[PDB]
């Protein structure tokens, strides 16, 4: 393209013996580096997406190789290895001098040791999308790559002592990657799971042990669904049955199995929810439901088709109903509400970074927007990403693309926002791409 | 025995075909039975431990072989099965006339359906204990005993995300079955996790996969005690140090790893360290430090020799600094402090049988004198036990024994206890044996 | 002449050859005006005269120097807070300072410590040389600057001393009070009666009569005064009233009516309209026994308040800058979210070893010599083994300070200080007044 956007990608490119492997976080001039001048596996798909509808896809092929590779290094710390199938949070291209070398972190860098759940999640759908924009069936099937799916998948499906079929992790490990409330079941760690699967289902070879592989993952896939769909649907009629819980119910036969107390349903909900709206909630576990709307699981739920039609039409209702909320000034919200006071205090540990309405806590994030459009695509509601899109065209170029923004309505520029965030610019990119050709849209949605 | 509390004991046997095989959780006359007429796997341990030192150990036999059998039995909730190895909260003995049979909870009918992750660990340790007790190593040896075991250290050592050794769990998934903020990784949970270990290390044969599982064994113990021991530790000087960490360090060489900040840290703990004293934290994750004192996993971490010599010291020596605060008027606080207020909100989703300094939430539970009497006895402090038992013995008869004692001091008997609570009973029991043959300990202790 | 004298030897800053200061830390990863002032103690008592000297001639040259913000040129006595050696000397005047904070302590601390030079040289000649008492001059222009208002104390914005951030202690603060008390009775000696030096004279004599009376009479605080100020009655308007402030009983906080022993007594924080700061701070408090301004009666009283509330205010580490620490809400609405002066920590209600000079100085004028004693004794304990935190933390001192810096120069001169102090008692008078 010859747009400033295209230009702004193109530089973030990083090149590894003389071929391009990835995109940097941020471009921004003045920050710290901190992790910033990385490239964080989440972060790249935006980029990846880009890259593959342009038609350029050897950085996305070479991205997906030496991630790979990264896979295969040691990872440990005190004497302690996790799981051969982790994929690291980001990499970045050290100069000795002379010759290149990766060196990627696992979690054992990441500040609070955060794990990269998602990372892994990511990389097979990554996998599955350059596959279906290509066409090349080769790269996934390969020696090295089939053991790499079924790696992360040994980790997804490994044996759990509860009785459901979600995901446990600790808190921060996903795109929200510092203590946030989202420790246990949150549902972007879900959601991604299961479109993982769906994906795997594509990937695998059957031939050798996959037959058994395949069979784990269609299993795990409908109870899963049915799962997510029954426990975490919430609407005006669902609400009405938990607020009509009784608590401490013991028994297979009960209505509140989690031992929900509708004193603790918060009084926000009631009033936010449209006649016709609805979403999937940000957690579930004992004693606990988690009402807040997460952005990013929702509208990936859409696309995975892990939502059902008419849920996925609900979500959107939502959008609609709601636009201020969750749209606002700068689209998206990443989740809402925020946590305030005194539950700011300690849910996140008086976590200063992610402060109400900033950053993780409630903030605005551009790179949200290319989930947004391809949701609002699947379900036909063009308009809403047409109005999405709008907004964010009118202040990123302007505010030099910065990584996030706060306030209950994203009026302000993110707090510590790195400017020249490459998935800000990606994610806006990817948006007006998708609605060009809204066939594209099949590389990260499932049917 | 001829004592009153040996007869009580003796009612709460439960028998199936002609046989003992456990004991109920009470023999409460008037309060709905809820799951109290059924044995719990972690309350039968004391009642265990008492008919091991009577010498009449079939009960305990029939225990450990049924509990196993349950085991195999098919565990499922909506089309998902959680590990082959997971063993029950809790099993009943059903007349459906006629002929009986035996249903257990594996968290499919349990309150909010927490897993009970510490049950097969108490059933390895009770295995252990059943062994050294009676010198039987047929029992462990036999081919369905060696297939259970391994099918919780399956479940034990399955692969993580995370960087770290320790054991991640649900909310409410060990002794607190409920939600009390003590998902992630709880002290207790990681205590028993450690001592199952070197059990299964005594109890595993060699030939067949034995070998590479005793290998796996002996390598997650060096890393989870070297975890526990210097991150978990707290006393006066790390609290300093971690007082003085600075927030958001990135990178592998770092002092604050898992990011806590220091103004997160409470004023209460450290007003509440005496010099020479020190206990191993409740909880350790991402941005997150619990600094609650939990006494269950305090006092097993100086049983399994997880705790060092010093530190097993330092732990007693807190006890003895802040007797009133958790041992008071009942051996013994379950954990220091309650949460309260909007704490108490959030954390619990405002759970009313954990309302401040009741129950799980900081009430006094006298089973865990048992483990005290040991700790005590294992540290040379049998001045401490004896004080103990003095308090506990002074209001048990008399109150009936009940199931726990709330109040800042355990001054009022639990606001929902049952009476003629059977590990409450057995708890005594145990304390006084162990204080008569102090040899005994080392059924349940380590070296 | 222990590790704590190197350490300071090692905290000497040269300039053209010559000492001129000493640094604020020696912290592995500039000098303070009141920084050194507990350096200075300790070179006076060693003989080692001639950094000091050097000190008061670099930093009057610095008052001198043209300094503006924005287009505006302010009043020429003013002393910057800190300097460094750049050769030549730079000045921060509170220009690059954080906040804009202007350091009004650091030019009262230069006047004392011209005095206490004099005092331990027995040299009269530097102060009597016209740039000296041009400097004074200068210092007492600003603080002798007429007022709108009735009050004869100075007014200033928050953080303008020692307590140099956001802190709720703007308006008239008790240690500004305090140590304006003390410069004018300093310069009641130093200056010299000529033409000029006259007039000076006649509004030093003019104010500090009217301070002392004020200072006195409405922020002293005991149980027979705190059971006045409760019984007022509000919105008093007239000359002759009790209620002049217009404090509204109501708000006199819960802690202070058990917090004083009964033959206890201090000098409130602050005082204004509508205003009365009933925390304790530790430098006015033992400034003004040392400065005279409290009466014997007084002095003796806010020992006592010491020795019953010893937890308090010495605990595990002496001094406690203030108490007690604002917390929560009043955290947040006071110092503006200050994460530096969190509850109990720094400014907000930590401990401060370089406090421990004053308090040996207040206790041995009081006679309390056993306090003396057992402050130092507590200090000696941990400040080595610890490394001369710049402070520390916690409602009782326990927790070395959360950003303190290590090998803290007035914290080693701190605990110097106070132990010659107990040794010769005499040099007391360096920092007091007959
Ligand atoms: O160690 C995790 C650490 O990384 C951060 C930023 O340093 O993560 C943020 O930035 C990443 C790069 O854009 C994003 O991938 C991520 O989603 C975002 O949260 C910190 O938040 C976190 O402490
Ligand atoms: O479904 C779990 C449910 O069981 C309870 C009591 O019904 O557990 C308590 O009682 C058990 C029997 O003594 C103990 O083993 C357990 O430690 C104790 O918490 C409830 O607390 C819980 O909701
Ligand atoms: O570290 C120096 C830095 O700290 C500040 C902020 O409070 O001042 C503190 O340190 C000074 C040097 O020791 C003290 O004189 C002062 O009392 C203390 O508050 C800044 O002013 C300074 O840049």
């Amino acid at each position: 393209r010859e747009t400033e956007s295209w230009k702004l990608l193109e530089s973030s490119i990083i090149y590894y013996e003389g071929n391009p492997i990835g995109t940097v976080a941020a471009q921004d001039p003045e920050l710290a580096a901190l992790n910033y001048d990385q490239c964080f596996l989440r972060d790249f798909v935006p980029s990846a997406f880009v890259f593959l509808m342009d038609g350029q896809t050897d950085i996305v092929r070479n991205f997906l190789i030496e991630t790979l590779t990264l896979q295969s290094h040691e990872k440990e710390m005190d004497c302690f290895q996790p799981g051969a199938g982790l994929m690291p949070a980001s990499f970045k291209v050290e100069s000795d001098g002379s010759k290149e070398y990766l060196v990627a972190d696992f979690g054992e860098k990441a500040i609070a040791r955060v794990p990269p759940v998602d990372s892994c999640m990511w990389w097979i759908l990554l996998l599955r999308a350059y596959e279906k924009a290509t066409g090349d069936l080769t790269l996934a099937r390969e020696p090295k790559f089939q053991a790499g799916i079924k790696l992360i998948l040994d980790l997804c499906l490994a044996h759990r002592f509860s009785m459901y079929p979600t995901m446990l992790v600790p808190d921060g490990a996903f795109m929200i990657d510092r203590r946030m409330g989202v420790y246990e079941h949150p549902l972007e760690i879900q959601v991604l799971f299961y479109a993982a699967l769906r994906a795997a289902r594509e990937l695998l070879l059957p031939d050798g042990d996959g037959e058994q592989y395949l069979n784990k993952v269609h299993g795990r896939l409908g109870a899963l669904q049915y799962h997510i769909r029954n426990y975490y649907w919430v609407d005006l009629k669902r609400l009405r049955e938990i607020y009509r819980y009784k608590g401490n119910e013991f028994g297979k036969e009960i209505a509140n199995k989690f031992n929900i107390f509708s004193q603790s349903i918060p009084d926000w909900v009631i009033e936010w929810l449209p006649e016709k709206g609805g979403y999937l909630a940000g957690n579930l576990g004992p004693g606990r439901m988690d009402f807040r709307f997460f952005a990013l699981g929702n509208l990936m739920a859409i696309l995975a088709g892990l939502a059902s039609e008419e849920e996925s039409q609900r979500i959107m209702n939502l959008f609609a109903h709601r636009w201020e909320d969750l749209i606002g000034y700068m689209p998206v919200k990443i989740c809402y509400p925020a946590l305030q006071g005194l539950e700011w205090q300690i849910v996140t540990g008086c976590d200063p970074k992610n402060i109400p309405w900033s950053y993780h806590n409630g903030g605005n994030w551009p790179v949200l927007l290319w989930l947004f459009t391809a949701a609002a695509l699947k379900t036909g509601k063009v308009e809403l990403a047409h109005e999405a899109i709008a907004i964010a065209e009118g202040r990123l170029s302007n505010d030099k693309f910065p990584e996030y923004y706060d306030g209950n309505n994203g009026r302000l520029i993110g707090k510590e926002a790195r400017i020249y965030q490459t998935w800000s610019i990606a994610g806006l990119l990817v948006a007006k791409q998708f609605l060009a050709n809204p066939d594209h849209v099949e590389f990260i949605s499932f049917p």
